[PDB]
């Protein structure tokens, strides 16, 4: 079944533009906000846009996208907090966290990190 994430950091729902750019959206009508999430492997997920047909990927700079074709770069460990949010960590580069600021942008991968808001979801159906 499809999923939203909320973004704990100003209420954001993650969104996947039919294009590939990635940014936020506090409306839940949304039609590029539902997603679908695939385990690849036990804690390893895909992120696609359901309208889109899109693979959410983290690029070598921390750019975040999403591409037509599933690469090494569309995998990340779904991993439920302490504080019962989800974090989404890239399997290729380990540091970085999908993650959306305040203003509804996506957060460049290499600025995010453990403590911070920006990089906190709740999947909601
Ligand atoms: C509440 O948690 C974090 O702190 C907020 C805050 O202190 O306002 C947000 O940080 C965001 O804005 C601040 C201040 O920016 S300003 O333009 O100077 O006002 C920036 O310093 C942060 O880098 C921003 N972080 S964001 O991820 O880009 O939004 C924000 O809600 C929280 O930041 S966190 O890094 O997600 O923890």
């Amino acid at each position: 079944d499809p999923k939203r994430l909320y973004c704990k950091n100003g209420g954001f729902f993650l969104r996947i533009h039919p294009d590939g750019r990635v940014d936020g959206v506090r409306e839940k009508s949304d039609p590029h906000i539902k997603l679908q999430l695939q385990a690849e492997e036990r804690g390893v997920v895909s992120i696609k846009g359901v309208s889109a047909n899109r693979y959410l990927a983290m690029k070598e700079d921390g750019r975040l996208l999403a591409s037509k074709s599933v690469t090494d770069e569309c995998f990340f460990f779904e991993r439920l907090e302490s504080n019962n949010y989800n974090t989404y960590r890239s399997r290729k580069y380990t540091s970085w966290y999908v993650a959306l600021k305040r203003t509804g942008q996506y957060k460049l991968g290499s600025k995010t990190g453990p403590g911070q808001k920006a990089i906190l979801f709740l999947p909601m159906s």
